[PDB]
């Protein structure tokens, strides 16, 4: 589905009002869904505009059940890495300036709160006139900056880290052991048990691995009042599938996980009018590389 909310007009005071515009869309197929909203703020002691876009939703991790009729081998999808990213184009005067979560962050709860002050300053505290928050749980992963984020495109990374199994680990997506191979999933070394019923039982595994990811991400953008009043932003979000496996070969198990195996992308595009504060959907794009059963 797709929905753009009229703009609300909220005054944050005498020089300071919000208008408010809430896109969403979604992919019913590949369970991707955005809610995008957009704060933009108009100040009249400064004399560019600055819109706070908070980017939520939901990313299923794109976990696939393995069949406990699998014998001596079997294999899963899990959820092994997310991606949101927001791009500025076809305005030179609109730049990307704030942005949380910043930096690195292996936390469990990423909260944040962006703070707009008189005169357009930015200001990004940790914990929960204008402000907007993120608050999203990432147990067992870790949260990073794309390393090619610049003036016109930010991005975040949210990947699997620290994968805990009945007390093993913490395990990564390309742990090695020259025995057991990647035991990350493995339920047994030594089990009489199927292949398919040789994992670590599901609710063992992290939210993020086998449930849904509920991204919450900002990004802060100016634009010169005076420069050209429409621009393109394109908000994509993503997962990144590993397979992982099992084996028994005879006289124990081995485990594998194969990375990078599928990904699953939902993208918006907007025209974003500055001067009316507004946005108007271009597009929406939804795609998936390998889907399996």
């Amino acid at each position: 589905a797709q929905h753009i909310t009229p703009v609300s007009e909220k005054k944050v005071d005498d020089k300071i009002t919000l208008y408010k515009t809430t896109a969403t869309s979604d992919s019913d197929k590949l369970k991707i869904s955005q809610i995008l909203t957009f704060n933009f703020i108009k100040d009249k002691s400064y004399d560019k505009d600055t819109l706070i876009l908070k980017a939520a939703g939901n990313i299923y991790s794109g976990y696939t059940k393995p069949n406990p009729k699998d014998t001596i081998s079997s294999q899963f999808y899990w959820g092994s890495k997310y991606n949101i990213s927001i791009n500025s184009d076809s305005n030179d005067s609109v730049n990307v300036v704030d942005y949380a979560p910043k930096n690195q962050n292996e936390e469990f709860q990423v909260q944040q709160t962006v703070g707009y002050s008189y005169g357009g300053d930015i200001n990004i505290s940790n914990g929960l006139s204008f402000s907007e928050t993120i608050n999203y749980k990432q147990e067992s992963y870790r949260t990073s900056l794309d390393k090619r984020t610049n003036f016109k495109k930010i991005g975040w990374d949210v990947e699997a880290h620290k994968i805990m199994n009945n007390g093993w680990g913490p395990y990564g997506r390309d742990s090695y052991h020259s025995t057991y191979g990647n035991e990350m999933f493995l339920g047994s070394r030594q089990s009489n048990l199927n292949a398919g019923q040789n994992f670590l039982e599901y609710h063992k595994m992290p939210v993020l691995s086998r449930g849904n990811f509920n991204p919450e991400f900002i990004g802060v953008l100016s634009r010169k009042q005076n420069a050209a009043k429409k621009s393109k932003i394109t908000v994509t979000y993503q997962r990144e599938m590993d397979r992982y496996t099992n084996f028994w070969n005879q006289l124990h198990w081995i485990g594998n996980n194969y990375k990078d195996e599928n990904r699953a992308t939902h993208t918006s595009i907007y025209e974003v009018d500055w001067e009316n504060h507004t946005v108007k959907l271009i597009d929406t794009q939804s795609k998936e590389k390998n889907p399996m059963s």
